[PDB]
């Protein structure tokens, strides 16, 4: 945990990046943190929540999981995988849209989520509701995952978003079925098997969603558990000088960090 915090350092400085890491057990109590209080680009790790958020209006009945969402080509925008298959179809379900949003980080699926709910400020209102007063969607997608340096819209923290996972998952945000459900699709996440989860052993269950952002960000949070102790975790990274493979080792990097730190214990 000191090897943890020198073991980050050395990532960062010889990567030219740095790395903001929370893990949290299912309470919100803090395990370990690196640059836990820095703010950095959400990008599309915000999708978990939005499905969360999503989930939340299904248990109270302000929402209907098969209710059919109508959409043109005018929806489709950059990474719309899904979207765009079901494009000629007129619609994708809200439980579908939502999937897409997770499992595949579909843009299209997302902001289509987005008109439903509120846009971005229902998002924000939604973190406040369940006790992060840091989270913050300011911009549907792509913009949203512009990253300008500086920016502050469109940004969470490492804590803030790793007990945002922790709440959603442990702390009874949803009903015992949508948590389920919403565990299930990022255990089976489409786009992370070269981050996080790749630097976790693989008896581990591993559950996240990733980012990507321009200006090199790369991001990855969830959930692990390893054998019976259950945890949230939260890596938001900024490292503008690597390729695209070397931001997702970074990653991974950090998931290794991480499981010698917890096998420790």
């Amino acid at each position: 945990k000191l090897t943890f915090k020198t073991d980050l350092e050395k990532l960062e400085r010889e990567k030219a990046a740095q790395i903001g890491v929370a893990i949290v057990d299912p309470q919100g109590e803090i395990v370990a943190g690196h640059r836990m209080a820095q703010r950095f680009a959400m990008c599309s790790t915000f999708k978990f929540p939005l499905a969360a958020l999503v989930f939340e209006r299904i248990d109270s009945g302000t929402e209907r999981g098969d209710r059919k969402l109508s959409y043109g080509p005018d929806m489709i925008v950059e990474w719309s995988p899904a979207t765009e298959r079901f494009l000629a179809s007129g619609h994708m379900t809200v439980l579908e849209a939502a999937q897409a949003a997770v499992q595949l980080s579909d843009n299209g699926a997302t902001n289509l989520l987005l008109r439903e709910i509120g846009g971005p400020a229902a998002m924000t209102q939604y973190f406040r509701k369940i006790g992060d007063s840091v989270s913050r969607l300011d911009r549907k997608e792509p913009e949203m995952s512009d990253n300008t340096p500086g920016d502050l819209r469109d940004t969470t923290t490492p804590i803030a978003m790793a007990r945002t996972v922790a709440k959603v998952l442990y702390g009874g945000a949803l009903t015992s079925t949508s948590t389920h459900t919403i565990e299930r699709w990022l255990i089976g996440n489409q786009t992370g098997d070269a981050t996080l989860r790749a630097g976790f052993p693989k008896d581990w269950v591993v559950g996240e969603k990733t980012g990507t952002c321009a200006n090199g960000g790369r991001n990855d949070i969830g959930f692990f558990k390893a054998q019976e102790r259950d945890y949230a975790v939260a890596v938001y990274t900024t490292a503008p000088k690597l390729s695209a493979v070397e931001r997702d080792e970074l990653v991974a990097s950090v998931g290794q960090v991480i499981t010698q730190l917890i096998l420790s214990t």
